[PDB]
């Protein structure tokens, strides 16, 4: 698990607009990972931008870590 | 194992100068991976360049796939 978590964080931090991973909760459902995470974003991004960054994160992380079968990503202002 | 192999190939293909992964043999030594691989390179690169590309591959792949504890990388001309 720690290895997979590190990969998740690393992958999310490489997406344009991510200001760190604020929270990540991952669990195994069998051999699959289900995860929920919160990213920081620029407070001055629009809500639509923040939604776009979240969807980019989801795409990036799921594309890199094939065992993830469910990933929810939300955003919070971070300075 | 197949998952780790895919990661190895993907990581090697992203290094400047790699013209595919020609061969990859990976084995588990306990929970660690030991691997030997051959990359393609431009026939017109110098032997020194090809050595540099191999060392870049080793660095890239070991940095991405933490379970690898031994990785030998050689090069062959590829068109
Ligand atoms: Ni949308
Ligand atoms: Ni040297």
């Amino acid at each position: 698990m720690e290895a997979v978590q590190n990969r998740i964080v690393e992958a999310a931090e490489r997406v344009p607009g991510v200001r760190g991973v604020i929270h990540l909760r991952a669990r195994y459902v069998g051999q699959d990972i289900w995860a929920n995470m919160i990213i920081g974003v620029d407070p001055e991004n629009t809500v639509e931008q923040a939604h776009e960054i979240c969807e980019a994160v989801q795409a990036a992380v799921c594309g890199k870590i094939r065992r993830i079968e469910s990933l929810h990503v939300s955003a919070e202002a971070r300075e």
